[PDB]
């Protein structure tokens, strides 16, 4: 009596390094503290400094001219309310390509 195991792993799946992008996009503004930190993974924050950003980093811009990224800053209100997000690419915006060259 022989056991066939043959277990399939899914070489899919993102456990840990960076946030999926697909994966911040799971809270939205208006979402609290608690519910942020809940879907994000996020751990508990509550600076009494004033300083209520939550700073994520995921990959959309791998390589092309080396400096080229979004950052993606949460701000939530005092009440824990995301207030204003900030998220806008590395395509003139938030970010250029690097150094008017021409």
């Amino acid at each position: 009596s022989s056991t066939l195991e043959r277990v399939v792993y899914r070489p899919d799946i993102n456990q840990g390094n960076y946030l999926t992008a697909n994966d911040v996009s799971k809270i939205r503004v208006g979402m609290t503290q608690q519910q942020v930190a809940y879907a994000l993974g996020t751990p508990l924050m509550s600076d009494p400094f004033g300083t209520n950003t939550w700073f994520y980093v995921f990959r959309q811009q791998p390589g092309h001219e080396g400096v080229t990224q979004q950052t993606l800053t949460l701000t939530f209100n005092s009440s824990g309310v995301l207030t204003n997000i900030d998220n806008k690419p590395a395509l003139s915006g938030n970010l250029e390509h690097h150094h008017h060259h021409h």
